């Protein structure tokens, strides 16, 4: 496997529909040694779910908290000497930020929170994980959406938070490059996950991608997972600060 | 004047050198009726600066506060029947967010504050000004910088907040379009302003720009101001969600 | 007028529906001294049409021919000492390049011809006009379409030619910057012109822009013309290598 | 191997240092069955180079000729029941198009030739290969360069042709998508190849890249080859119309 022996932390695994689940399946297939995080109460749920990946550790991490993130790496460091990659597959904005007219709905705190969790958390993981990642062709990958690049209905302040995220990925790539850490993002097309039901427009978005996309289909978590996997491999060491669209080609067309 | 009669609110006027000053000069030349905001204790400084423009109002507004933004437009509603444009020329991030390695310097709070004042404040002005701007070919312009698009040394968290601001400009353009309101940004090249002091490598950027850009020069506040004035005129009613680079062409080249 | 006394050459004027016609109206309004080109047989047609703009010259120029382009500037130079701007508002691809599946329809020669006329002609005009434009804040503007940036049905090899054009604009901006010549493009939304009937998809494209665009409308030749006018003014001397979308905001959104 | 069984045609193999050589090494390692084309008198040189790959066929194809491209696929149809991928790793422009000021150097013919071989030839391969690639998760990859996106010294007409090639990649992706064929490009950083000799400022670009890019290094043909191999694999079936930068992050930064 092209990830054989690599030590990789996966965030955001919630159900077997999660993009993180596809990433896990892909990386496990390729020989990676995998660890996982969960938020507070989903402990036993995620614990059962990720067992099938022979995890080196399953640890709590609500990225809201500087403490939990710091402790995540303290505990992870009791299990692993160093770390090969961090996979960031997590976002959040209050529900009222994801419906209706953007200007009607947006609020100062919702904006703040969407950004705190969906964008800042990526650089926070980088900050704490850096020491374990130093000097080993380490990698980071974040999940984003085309809502960052173009305005669209519903996605609203999450769209704005994704743009912050993509920029954070670029600045993170610049900052950590000297340590041989590559930092990239996968821009995934619409996939029916738990988080997706939180988007007003989702059924429409999903249907629309299939019709308009060049490949005339929706993507799945294995296409996404496989791409994230590659981006944590030695084959991808020339790639950094990049956004790769895994969206059946939706990003390259206009009209349809 | 191609702004004759138009009622425009200008934020960010701090000194003789502010970009907002160039904007003000340009719009006053073009027949605009102007209002200005100030923060903190700069009431006298700003009144003195903007006196030559015969402003209708010089009002307090620290965009950290929702109430002040709300009261700004209530007071404005007392001198003006309606608003033609809002010029957003305001940004802030704590000094420790603008020096050294991005991952070293980044903090949750500094991230939050940068986004809150540099980006959220644009949508906040849009939210409270919206009713006065409805249905008169109204306009909004924000000031951004190429650090939103590309990572660069030192700009760090502001770079990320600027990416957030540009996405906010797009979603705002989408949200306000049905009201005939166009929403755009001007991406200015480095100009020597008071804020530029907070950029550790600023003299670097300025000299680099002049040497590398096609027009082999630095831009000035009138170049930026004229462009902002244009983007508030009836000539630009076909343009929204756009970012216009006023940077002597720096944006279009690679190497020099 | 903000173009008062400026000497500007306009190409592509064919009917009073032409984008070039809007550009002419706008620049004449702003005090510009205007000259025009035509292709071979449209001589008397264009001659009648542009009379209303008090043209300094109306000259033949089929950009297919290196000879006619060279002679255009020889004759123009008998009338004007120097030249302030060139407006390129011309494109062509064989009809069979603009219908159906791109791969089915595209041909080596059609590709060549689309590029020769729609892209190369811009740099050819720059090459010959340069000497008259030297050292006077001169300008060039080309018309493009979003078909360059994104693949779309029908537009096909014209889309590919527009991408070449936009790149030619950037390389031209780099090359001529040292002479103080600024070089930009306006990316216009769909407008019902003569050339438009040559596009299979046009009615659909037109209708689709109105529904999806933030400003919920189609643009007109005066919005486009006014923007081109501004881009040939002293107000725009900080702008070069830029593409400005005048498309009611279509470019910034996804879905609708 | 993640290309096991896949039948892939590789163009552009000229030497030990060609990018096509890195691509070939990577795909042979991953289980691909390979074929190669050559131009002119390099039949013996290429057969000798690609012998270790146990190619199914080493065939003549100068992409200036439609007939040769047509006959290529007829001959290929004699060894293979179907084609899984085409690697386009080929460009050309006359030397006088790659030195000095772009406007000084550009000619109609040099423009035409650059586009014809560097860009049109990609769609031409797509046209004639299409029937063998139908409905097998087939793939196309072209090699491009950041000179398509930004203007830079010397690259000149090739820069423009590369912009044309990237648009062709998008329209081809749109056209071939219904056939399950994904179409992408790899944007490689400067690598020391035979062609690089024709770039007057190449040692400039190479040293600049290593100093300025986040990973503080130059890319190599295996980094590019691995990525191209990935883009021909079943793992990448969610990706089309994409451009992936394999440039040590150069694309994402500004200043250094
Ligand atoms: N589903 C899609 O169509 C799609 C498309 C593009 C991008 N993405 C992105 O992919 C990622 C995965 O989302 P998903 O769609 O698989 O949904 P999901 O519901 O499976 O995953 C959402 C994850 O975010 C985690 N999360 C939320 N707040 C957190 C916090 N404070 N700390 C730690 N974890 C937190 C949740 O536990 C959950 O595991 C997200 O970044 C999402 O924005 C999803
Ligand atoms: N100077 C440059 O090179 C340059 C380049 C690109 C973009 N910009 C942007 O242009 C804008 C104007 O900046 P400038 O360079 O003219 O500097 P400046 O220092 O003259 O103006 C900055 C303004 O931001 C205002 N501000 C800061 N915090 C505020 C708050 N909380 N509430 C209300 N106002 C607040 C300040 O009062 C000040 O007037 C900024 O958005 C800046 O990021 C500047
Ligand atoms: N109509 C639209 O929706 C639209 C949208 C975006 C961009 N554009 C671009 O704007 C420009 C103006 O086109 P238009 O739509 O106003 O159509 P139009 O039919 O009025 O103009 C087409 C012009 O190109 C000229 N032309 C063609 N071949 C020529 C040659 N070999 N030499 C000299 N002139 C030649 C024709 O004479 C004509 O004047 C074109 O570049 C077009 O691609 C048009
Ligand atoms: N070397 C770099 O730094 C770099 C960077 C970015 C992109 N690229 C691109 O990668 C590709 C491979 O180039 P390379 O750098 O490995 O150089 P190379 O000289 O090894 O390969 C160039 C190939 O183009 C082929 N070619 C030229 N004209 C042809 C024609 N008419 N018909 C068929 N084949 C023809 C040549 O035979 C040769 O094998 C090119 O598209 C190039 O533009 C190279
Ligand atoms: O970013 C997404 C994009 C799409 Cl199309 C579907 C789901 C996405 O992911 C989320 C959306 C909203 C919230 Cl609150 C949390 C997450 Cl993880
Ligand atoms: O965005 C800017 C970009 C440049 Cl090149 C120069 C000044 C800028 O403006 C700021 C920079 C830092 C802070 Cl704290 C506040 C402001 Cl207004
Ligand atoms: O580029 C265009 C885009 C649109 Cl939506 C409409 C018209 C356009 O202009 C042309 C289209 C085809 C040919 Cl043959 C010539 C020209 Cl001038
Ligand atoms: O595109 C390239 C970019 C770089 Cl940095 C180096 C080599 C490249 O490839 C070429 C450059 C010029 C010619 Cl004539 C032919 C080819 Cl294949």
């Amino acid at each position: 496997g092209f990830l054989a022996g690599k030590k990789i932390l996966i965030t955001g695994l919630l159900s077997n529909k999660s993009i993180a689940y596809g990433i896990a399946k892909a990386m496990h297939r390729e020989g990676a040694e995998l660890a996982f995080t969960y938020v507070g109460q989903f402990k036993d749920r995620v614990e059962k779910l990720c067992a099938e990946f022979n995890p080196a550790a399953v640890l709590p991490c609500d990225v809201i908290s500087d403490q939990e993130i710091k402790d995540l790496f303290v505990e992870l460091g009791k299990v692993w000497d160093g770390l090969d990659a961090i996979v960031h597959s997590i976002a959040f904005a209050p529900r009222d930020q994801l419906e209706g007219n953007f200007i009607d709905c947006v609020t100062r705190e919702g904006f703040s929170i969407a950004h705190d969790i969906s964008a800042y958390s990526f650089a926070a993981l980088a900050k704490e994980g850096r020491s374990m990642m130093k000097n080993r062709n380490a990698s980071m990958v974040a999940l984003t959406y085309i809502g960052a690049e173009k305005a669209m209905p519903s996605y609203n302040t999450m769209g704005v938070a994704k743009a912050s995220l993509e920029a954070t990925v670029r600045y993170t790539a610049l900052a950590l490059g000297e340590d041989g850490i590559k930092v990239n993002a996968v821009s995934a097309g619409p996939i029916k996950t738990l988080a997706a039901s939180g988007i007003s427009n989702f059924k429409k978005m999903l249907d629309y991608n299939a019709m308009v996309s060049p490949l005339k289909k929706n993507v799945d978590i294995m296409e996404v997972g496989n791409t994230v996997a590659f981006l944590c491999s030695d084959m991808a060491t020339g790639i950094t600060g990049e956004v790769v669209h895994v969206d059946a080609g939706y990003h390259c067309v206009s009209m349809g």
